[PDB]
């Protein structure tokens, strides 16, 4: 309930690298325009405009694609797969690289990037080259706003009950902040993205956060892991942010203060820690033993909070 922590520290993704080449030029595709944007193969998430996405690529094809993209408009396509295994996606969001680093070592050539969601699109064609790089023929969607600040002042009211402003004031920007930080599942995330007007998004987004109770283990159905009132915001991105592990896997985690039915595996560690100053420990379900997230404990008595949890969306479902 008290915070001694640079909340703007997790957004920097210091674990990735000390200093990376920043990029300031901004590409924004005109409304209803048809573009050919390449797709990163391993990324399997629902990206929201403004959501930051970190990446660590080791395959020579991914390195060759992003090395090429850096010299151009630095924009790749993140599809919102309707079925993950079937590669079936009809919508998606563009991602613009704003940070980049070329590290060798480990015998391989690596590229670490930090992208951010820009604009949604409707997929027209999804064609794969002979090498393997997937290219997407997409149609940029238009961004409608509207006059309904009462809806924003109602979202902000229930948001502050679960955690104690500094939120976006733009009705459009705030509509996507809510879409990226609410503990909703993928199917609901797509419904928010398919919505065109911010008024519909904000009016809809009000409808779910009243029907959202608690989060339970996916493999277990009825194992209450945390409630909608334990949400803690330790980052400027909010209570929901994406972080990449040493292997390159992106985890969309949620920061909560109290969690139940969780077993910690081993002793705390500070290696590659996503929250500088804290140590991590693998948290597992008590019954089914499926990985739920990580327990973060402070390494100093001067900082606060002393403990919190970061659980991934892929292991939890609302109930
Ligand atoms: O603050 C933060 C938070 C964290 C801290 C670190 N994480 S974590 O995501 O890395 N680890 C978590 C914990 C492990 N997983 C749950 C349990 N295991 C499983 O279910 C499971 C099932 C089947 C296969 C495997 C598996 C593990 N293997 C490791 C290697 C490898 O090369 N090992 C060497 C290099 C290190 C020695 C190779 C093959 C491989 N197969 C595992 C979930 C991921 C995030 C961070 O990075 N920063
Ligand atoms: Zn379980």
């Amino acid at each position: 309930n008290i915070i001694n922590f640079d909340t703007s520290l997790p957004t920097s993704h210091t674990y990735l690298g000390a200093d990376m080449e920043e990029f300031h030029g901004r590409t924004l595709h005109d409304d209803d325009s048809i573009q050919v944007i390449p797709v990163l193969p391993q990324v399997m998430m629902i990206l929201v405009p403004g959501q930051t996405l970190p990446l660590q690529l080791f395959h020579p094809q991914e390195v060759s694609m992003v090395r090429n993209l850096i010299q151009n408009d630095r924009t790749f396509a993140v599809l919102a797969y309707s079925n993950v295994q079937e590669r079936e996606a009809e919508f998606g969001t563009t991602a613009e690289i704003y940070a980049y680093r070329e590290e060798q070592d480990f015998g391989i050539e690596i590229v670490k990037v930090k992208a951010i969601g820009r604009q949604r699109f409707k997929v027209l064609e999804l064609r794969t080259q002979s090498d393997g790089i997937q290219q997407a023929k997409v149609q940029i969607l238009p961004e409608g706003s509207g006059d309904a600040e009462t809806l924003m002042d109602r979202i902000k009211k229930q948001l502050r009950e679960w955690d104690e402003d500094s939120l976006p004031s733009n009705p459009i920007d705030f509509s996507y902040w809510v879409a990226a930080n609410l503990p909703i599942d993928d199917s609901l995330r797509i419904q928010l993205l398919k919505i065109d007007s911010a008024i519909q998004r904000l009016r809809c987004e009000l409808d779910i956060m009243n029907k959202c109770t608690s989060l339970c283990c996916k493999q277990c159905q009825e194992t209450e892991i945390t409630t909608k009132n334990e949400i803690f915001s330790l980052s400027r991105e909010g209570p929901m942010a994406a972080y990449v592990n040493p292997h390159g896997y992106v985890h969309e985690i949620l920061t909560v203060y109290k969690a139940c039915n969780l077993n910690l595996i081993g002793r705390p560690s500070t290696e590659h820690s996503w929250f500088p100053g804290y140590a991590w420990t693998v948290a597992q379900c008590k019954i089914c033993a499926s990985h739920i997230g990580w327990k973060f404990t402070a390494t100093k008595k001067d900082m606060s909070p002393q403990k919190f949890w970061g659980l991934t969306r892929s292991a939890l479902i609302p109930t």
